[PDB]
């Protein structure tokens, strides 16, 4: 399992945004929205194969949740689909990025603002965010926003759709990385 991928939480899918570690000790970063009241995850929609189990989340106000592999065996790349990933970086404005999400595949665009706020309603307002041309679609929050080898954030929302164009949110990675003191390999 790779960024992108789908992951299914009890409630419904997500994807995966990237595979962390401190150590020898793997996890996985997606979104928060989709880790807030979620336990276990699993690879399949039939949740049979395991994943690991929410170990954090942090939405609203940011966007970002981290779940530890219960999994040993699964393979765990460093990398999003075909896309090796070695670092991370922040995203500045005009910079070319790509997304990767389990209901759209990749979808490349621009970064358009940097320090978006996003009001999803109920009280759900989150701060901080980059503000892209790229389109994305329910399902594809928590997966890869990345440029080359660097991660740079997590799906978080948006308005639109891939088949006729749309805006899509992104919660900065650095701030997950940092808050949890995990590392992407
Ligand atoms: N909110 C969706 C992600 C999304 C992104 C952009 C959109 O236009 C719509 C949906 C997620 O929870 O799965
Ligand atoms: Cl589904
Ligand atoms: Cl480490
Ligand atoms: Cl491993
Ligand atoms: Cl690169």
């Amino acid at each position: 399992i790779s960024g992108g991928d789908a992951i299914y939480s009890s409630t419904g899918r997500c994807s995966l945004g990237f595979n962390v570690r401190s150590g020898s000790t793997y996890y996985f970063l997606t979104a928060g929205h989709c880790t807030d009241g979620a336990t276990t995850w699993w690879a399949n929609s039939a949740r049979t194969t395991v994943l690991g189990t929410t170990s954090g989340s942090s939405f609203p106000n940011n966007d970002y949740g981290i779940v530890r592999y219960t999994n040993t065996t699964i393979p765990k790349d460093g990398t999003v689909g075909g896309q090796d990933i070695t670092s991370a970086a922040n995203a500045t404005v005009g910079m070319a990025v790509t997304r990767r999400g389990s209901t759209t595949g990749t979808h490349s665009g621009s970064v358009t603002a940097l320090n978006a706020t996003v009001n999803y309603g109920g009280g759900d307002v989150v701060y901080g965010m980059i503000r892209t041309n790229v389109c994305a679609e329910p399902g594809d929050s928590g997966g890869p926003l990345y440029s080359g080898t660097r991660a740079i954030g997590l799906t978080s929302g948006g308005s639109g759709n891939c088949s006729s164009g749309g805006t899509t949110f992104f919660q900065p990675v650095t701030e997950a990385l940092s808050a949890y003191g995990v590392s992407v390999y």
